[PDB]
């Protein structure tokens, strides 16, 4: 495979390092979210449509019950004034439409059963996406703090990766060098062994003076 | 704001359980049961949001402590800076007032 698949992998590595390198966490986070809530619209629409279909089937069942009520009332009307034969035919249409209504209600049962599972699933997913959004807000706050920390770090004396503390500490060395260089003039000149002579000869003098003052009490 | 929405959800579930008891008195059993199904749903949602709220607080705590640390650090940096500016003031003086021993006359 080598002669081609390694060409593929290396050119792909160049391109995918370019892509990942051209990626700012903050802006591209900001664009991470807008996309997520795109198939959420179609979900709404589909739930709505299943609802409407299940509702219209129920509506037609209700209308059929109303119409069979009307037709049994017409049957009793015929039973009073109308003929026995026409009344019997009207009691045959009534039973036919009534069995039809019963069958449609039998179907209606499973209709409701399914719309129920369609409504519960929608609730679940709404919850999930809501929690996703809140966690997203927290972890955008995280990167805000990360900006701050990484851009305000390198402040210990043990390191000066920062260009602000770099100047700071090179200047620390600047001032200490200045002080020591100036102080060199002392020991360079010939009066450094005289001052330490005086200090050595007077170290006990101060305590001697304090003792003499105390004894003068 | 996440805490605010959790609090609002608790207030709204309180309102909805009160509406549920209102239905239980005058309202239908079926509507009341549906209102006790929405109540439990929103209540489990509130519980989940509080579970999240716990880690929310945990993180804001570490975010607040870090800020305190860094504020302290920069303050101490400034005070040390003041002292070491005083140092250079004294260095001006000494280097410009030096070369005074009889052994040397680098001074003009």
């Amino acid at each position: 495979m080598g002669l081609f698949d390694r060409i593929k992998r290396v050119v792909s590595s160049n391109l995918n390092d370019l892509v990942n390198k051209a990626e700012d966490p903050e802006k591209m986070l900001e664009q991470a979210i807008l996309e997520m809530q795109e198939d959420l619209v179609q979900l709404r629409q589909g739930v709505a449509q299943a609802i409407a279909a299940q509702k219209r089937s129920e509506k037609q069942y209700n209308d059929a019950q109303n119409e069979i009520n009307k037709w049994q009332r017409n049957a009793q009307l015929a039973l009073q004034k109308g003929d026995e034969n026409l009344a019997r035919q009207a009691l045959e249409r009534k039973k036919t439409y009534t069995d039809t209504s019963a069958a449609l209600k039998a179907s209606l049962d499973t209709q409701s059963t399914q719309v129920e599972t369609l409504k519960r699933n929608l609730i679940q997913l709404e919850s999930k996406i809501s929690e996703a959004k809140t966690k997203k807000e927290m972890l955008k706050a995280r990167i805000t703090t990360a900006k701050a920390q990484e851009q305000l770090q390198g402040m210990v004396r043990g390191m000066n990766t920062s260009s602000a503390m770099s100047a700071f500490e090179r200047m620390e060395e600047k001032v200490l060098m200045q002080e020591s260089r100036a102080q060199a003039l002392g020991e360079l000149a010939g009066a450094d062994l005289e001052t330490q002579f005086a200090q050595l000869e007077g170290g006990s003098d101060v305590d001697d003076e304090l003792a003499a003052l105390k004894a003068q009490m």
